């Protein structure tokens, strides 16, 4: 399993949390994901063999947030 | 027909707009909702016979925003 912390602008409220929770969670091979709104860091928890960092992050900026390099 | 502006504090983004927007549309009497996001205002027309400018407030505010 890999753990990443992913650096997210654009965030405002917990419904941008809950779109992107849902956008990551939906991926196949992810297991938990959860959003810090203040500092703008999505914790996700997946399985490398089913599912990319570069996957997650292009989940996240289909909802409109960018993700930091 | 009835009409009331709020002023609604809290919005931050189009996800709010839209939760604003569905809450307030659905109670029974309401013919049409506008949110200004940028001017944090609601306008709302309603037949008050069937729906109260409080129960508007109560549905916005039971969405997590304030209503002055
Ligand atoms: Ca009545
Ligand atoms: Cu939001
Ligand atoms: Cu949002
Ligand atoms: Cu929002
Ligand atoms: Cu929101």
């Amino acid at each position: 399993m890999e753990q990443k912390t992913l650096q997210v602008e654009g965030m405002s409220c917990q419904h941008c949390v809950k779109a992107v929770e849902t956008s990551v969670g939906e991926l196949d091979g992810v297991s938990a994901v959860h959003v810090n709104l203040e500092a703008g860091k999505v914790d996700v928890s997946f399985d490398a063999d089913k599912v990319s960092v570069k996957d997650i992050a292009d989940a996240i900026e289909d909802q409109g947030y960018d993700v930091a390099k």
